[PDB]
DNA sequence: GGTAGACCTGGAC
DNA sequence: GTCCAGGTCTAC
């Protein structure tokens, strides 16, 4: 049919797939946990969402990642675009040999690694990645989810609809940082994060240079985009590494929240040893995170995904 | 120089 | 009806 979110069976001609074992990459792993929040899996093994300023639709086989795509003439999808799905995922990096690293390394990773294959990294866009963690402040997951589409339906620009879904591209700096866009988005239930997100665009189109600033950080050292990030409004270390992480190709930034602090404990018998308290703590977690690097490597940040994400559906 | 409390909310024991 | 989720900010 041509109508409503397609299916591979559905509509034959329209995909396009790229190879992609299972085991280097789970759709059902990654894209609901916690890295991206613009992915809705509308059909069983299906997901769509905005990719490269287009809708998409993608599901796997077991050898085979498909894609479809939405712009005028409905058609398969072009080698191009597809180059953008394979570097959206970083397909380049081999999880495999990630995870042999990490396993050979840390006796307990391979234990969980047995059960969680296909975890890695989504290289987002720096704009969407910064406003949407800056919305993950004391939330949940599916509350996040919430508040970034409504969000980006109120000020980012309308796509296309499918079925009864209006899909939205992320909004840009300088809608962000328009008139009564706080009020706004606190009628939309953002809460204090409505501040945050309103004083972050300001801060970065009147303060610090603009959008060029923030993607600039992609060739800064870790230390550097770290530093700069904690900058701006509403945005602490936690925030900052998930963006160093997810957006900025700092692949060693950990971010140190409540469920690697659990992880550490439960798993790993971790105890504060340069600092005076017992819990966490800006000392406390930079302690962490530090040991976490220390353990796996300069992609600390990958191998701490891979068991948040598997302490999730725990 | 580290720490307790304010800042918002839909969903859960 | 408290307790909680990928925290951050700032007054003692
Ligand atoms: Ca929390
Ligand atoms: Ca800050």
């Amino acid at each position: 049919s041509e109508f409503g979110h397609r299916t591979l069976a559905s509509t034959p001609a329209l995909w396009a797939s790229i190879p992609c074992p299972r085991s280097e990459l789970r759709l059902d792993l990654v894209l609901p946990s916690g890295q991206s929040f613009r992915w809705r899996e509308q059909s069983p093994a299906h997901w769509s969402g905005v990719l490269a300023d287009q809708v998409w639709t993608l599901t796997q086989t077991e050898e085979q990642l498909h894609c479809t795509v939405y712009r005028s003439q409905a058609s398969r999808p072009t080698p191009d675009e597809l180059e953008a799905v394979r570097k959206y995922f970083q397909l380049d990096v081999t999880l495999a040999q990630l995870y042999h690293h990490w396993g050979s390394v840390d006796s307990h990773f391979q234990e969980v690694a047995q059960k969680f294959q296909g975890v890695r990294l989504l290289r987002q866009d720096p704009i969407e990645c910064l406003f949407s963690f800056i919305c993950s402040s004391c939330n949940n997951i599916a509350r996040i989810t919430g508040m970034v589409e409504r969000l980006c339906q109120a000020f980012g620009p309308r796509l296309i609809q499918l079925d009864d879904v209006t899909y939205h591209g992320f909004p840009s700096l300088q809608a962000l940082a328009g008139p009564e866009v706080e009020a706004h988005l606190r009628k939309l239930g953002l809460g204090y994060r409505a501040r945050y997100v309103s004083a972050s665009a300001r801060a970065i189109l009147e303060e610090q240079g603009g959008l060029a600033w923030l993607q600039q950080l992609r060739e800064s050292s870790y230390e550097e985009a770290h530093k700069a990030l904690c900058i701006l409004p509403g945005v602490g270390t936690q925030v900052a590494d998930c963006i160093c992480l997810m957006a900025l190709d700092k692949p060693q930034a950990v971010p140190v929240d409540v469920h690697m602090w659990h992880i550490a404990q439960r798993d790993y018998s971790w105890h504060p040893t340069t600092s005076q308290a017992k819990g966490p703590s800006p000392q406390t977690n930079k302690e962490l995170g530090n040991f976490f690097r220390s353990l796996w490597g300069p992609y600390a940040g990958w191998a701490q995904a891979v068991l948040f994400s598997a302490d999730l559906r725990q």
